[PDB]
C-alpha cells in the first residue's frame, strides 16, 4: 500500500533524467519525501543490512571511516545491521554505533588478486543471504569499502532491486560505455543494447533479488573463468550484463556515490555519499 506519487515527484528536477523506459524512478536530490517514507517504513518495522568487505590493507586505510559514515548517515532511524567481511579480525576496527544499530563480524579467506576478492564477493555474500541475512533483514545493501557517507542516504533508496549509476557515465551515452564487449564473456553487451552504467560500488534489494544478482554474476564469473577470459571491469561487467537483462526497480542519481574528482556539477544538488580518497 505505497504509491511512487506518494514519495516521488519527478518536476522537482526536470533538467535530469527522473524516470525510465521502464516505469523506474532515478532519485536526485530534492525529487524525494524521507518524511513520509520514513513513517511508512518505521510502521512496517523494516530493518536494512548492509554487506561490506574488507581484506588487507584496505581494514585500516577504510574499514573505520566506512563504519563511522555509515552509523550516522545510514537509514537513520531504522534498525540497521552490518555485515562485515574480513580476512583478519584482529585487526578489525571497533567503532561505537549509535541507535539502532548493530553488527556481526566475519573472517573471510583472503584471495591473492585484489580482483578476485572484488569478485568472490558475490559468492560470498550470496552464501550468507542463504545463510543468515535472508531471514534478518528486509532490504540489503553491498557497498565497497573505500566509500564515505556524506549525508542521508535513506530510505528513499529501497526498492526490490537499486542500482546505482555510474558518476562518469550517467550523462554520457550507452556505445560510450565500458561494458565488456568481447562475446566471449558472459558479461557481453552489443554495440545496440544496454540502458545506462551502473556501478558496481552500490547495488541492493531485497534479499532475494540480491541473492539472484549475486548468483548470476558469480556463475558468469566462473563461466568467463573456464574459458579463461576476464571480464574488463571484473564484476561491475557482470553487474552491468545482469542489470540488463533485469533491470532494476530504482536507480539512484550519481549524488548517492559522487566522485570529488569529478568536481562538483551543478546537476548533483547534495551528495550523499563519496568515493575514498
Ligand atoms: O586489496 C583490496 C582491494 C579491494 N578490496 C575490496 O574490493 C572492493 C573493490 O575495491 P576497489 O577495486 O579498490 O574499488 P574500484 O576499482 O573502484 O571498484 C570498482 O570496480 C571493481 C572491479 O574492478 C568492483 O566491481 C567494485 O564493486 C567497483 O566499485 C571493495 O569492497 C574493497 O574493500 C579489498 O578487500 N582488498
Ligand atoms: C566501473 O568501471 C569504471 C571504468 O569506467 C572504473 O573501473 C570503476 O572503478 C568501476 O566502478
Ligand atoms: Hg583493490
Ligand atoms: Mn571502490
Amino acid at each position: 500500500k505505497l504509491k511512487l506519487s506518494d514519495w516521488f515527484n519527478p518536476f522537482k528536477r526536470p533538467e535530469v533524467v527522473t524516470m525510465t523506459k521502464w516505469k523506474a524512478p532515478v532519485v536526485w536530490e530534492g525529487t524525494y519525501n524521507r518524511a513520509v517514507l520514513d513513517n511508512y517504513y518505521a510502521k512496517q518495522k523494516i530493518t536494512v543490512g548492509l554487506t561490506v568487505f574488507a581484506v588487507g590493507r584496505y581494514i585500516e586505510h577504510y574499514l573505520e571511516e566506512f563504519l563511522t559514515s555509515a552509523n550516522k548517515h545510514f537509514m537513520v532511524g531504522h534498525p540497521v545491521i552490518f555485515y562485515i567481511m574480513v580476512d583478519d579480525v584482529s585487526r578489525m576496527p571497533l567503532i561505537e554505533l549509535g541507535p539502532l544499530r548493530s553488527f556481526k563480524v566475519f573472517k573471510i579467506k583472503p584471495e591473492k588478486r585484489w580482483q578476485d576478492i572484488s569478485m568472490m564477493r558475490m559468492k560470498t555474500i550470496g552464501e550468507h543471504i542463504v545463510a543468515h541475512i535472508q531471514h534478518e533483514v528486509d532490504f540489503l545493501f553491498c557497498m565497497d569499502v573505500d566509500q564515505v557517507f556524506q549525508d542521508k542516504f535513506g530510505v528513499e533508496t529501497l526498492g526490490e532491486s537499486v542500482a546505482q549509476l555510474q558518476a562518469w557515465w550517467y550523462k554520457a551515452d550507452p556505445n560510450d560505455f565500458t561494458y565488456e564487449r568481447r562475446k566471449e564473456s558472459a558479461a557481453y553487451i552489443p554495440f545496440g543494447e544496454g540502458d545506462f552504467y551502473y556501478h558496481a560500488a552500490i547495488f541492493g534489494g531485497t534479499p532475494t533479488q540480491v541473492l539472484n544478482i549475486t548468483q548470476e554474476c558469480f556463475k558468469g564469473i566462473l563461466k568467463d573463468k573456464k574459458n579463461d577470459i576476464e571480464a574488463q571491469w571484473h564484476d561491475e561487467s557482470h553487474l552491468n550484463k545482469y542489470f540488463l537483462l533485469n533491470k532494476p526497480t530504482k536507480i539512484l542519481s550519481p549524488e548517492y556515490c559522487w566522485d570529488y574528482h569529478i568536481g562538483l556539477p551543478a546537476d548533483i544538488k547534495l551528495v550523499k555519499m563519496s568515493w575514498q580518497t
